């Protein structure tokens, strides 16, 4: 089963297999006095792998590249991370130091450096206007708009249809706005119905926490954002 908040440790990881070459990996933190679960990506690039978004925090990226060695044994060689918050660039500097080349968009980095977060190293060109995608090795990433956040990336496999929301998509069970702080509640469903039509053919969707679902992530998703936005 995929695991759940309460079946992870804080500094511990799992991973959990999607399709060939494909893992998410779940860890779990401590945000404002409360415990979440938190997802990223794996997916095999040849020889090696390339790492969606640090598992939030220097200690649970460790343990990622540690229990990726134990299951998979191929070596992380590149990153990206989706948005600028902790939970997808904490750990950066984790990354670097076992060697791993680490990547996000430019307006990432900017509000990385700005909030006092880990910075990537490299920057992604082609990403600068909503509705933009680019190649990175096995997967496609695409800037969908505004949406959890300004700068906020999600990541297709197209090996595997395999599409990853971040934190732009809520999971099933989610009814009311996680950290909006950073939000632009007007554009997200604009960003969401951009990511629907870009990839129609998806047919595993992760969120950037919880449990994964389908494309009805998405329209359940909108829901969310203008219950809130009229609340
Ligand atoms: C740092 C990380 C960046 S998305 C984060 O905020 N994760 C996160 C995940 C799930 C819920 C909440 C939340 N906030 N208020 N109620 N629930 C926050
Ligand atoms: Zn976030
Ligand atoms: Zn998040």
């Amino acid at each position: 089963e995929y695991p759940t908040v309460s079946e992870i440790p804080v500094g511990e990881v799992r991973l959990y297999q999607i399709a060939d070459g494909v893992w998410s990996h779940i860890a779990t933190q401590s945000f404002d006095g409360a415990v979440y679960p938190s997802n990223g990506l794996i997916v095999r690039d040849g020889d090696e792998l390339l790492l969606i978004d640090t598992a939030w925090g220097a200690k649970n990226t460790a343990a990622l590249l540690a229990e990726i060695e134990k299951q998979i044994g191929l070596p992380v060689t590149r990153a990206v991370s989706t948005h600028f918050h902790d939970d997808r660039v904490g750990g950066v500097d984790v990354l670097r130091a076992a060697g791993v080349a680490t990547y996000a968009s430019p307006s990432t980095r900017r509000l990385a450096e700005v909030e006092g977060n880990e910075i990537p190293t490299h920057s992604l060109e082609g990403l600068s206007s909503s509705g933009d995608a680019v190649r990175f090795g096995p997967v496609e990433l695409f800037y969908p708009g505004a949406a959890h956040s300004t700068d906020n990336l999600v990541v297709y496999v197209p090996s595997a249809s395999v599409l990853y929301g971040g934190c732009a998509i809520y999971e099933l069970s989610r009814t009311s706005a996680g950290n909006v702080a950073d939000a632009d509640l007007a554009e997200w469903p604009t960003s969401i119905e951009r990511i629907q039509q870009h990839y129609p053919e998806a047919q595993f969707v992760i969120p950037g926490h919880g449990l994964p679902g389908g494309l009805d992530l998405l329209k359940h998703t909108t829901n969310v954002v203008k219950a809130h936005t009229n609340r």
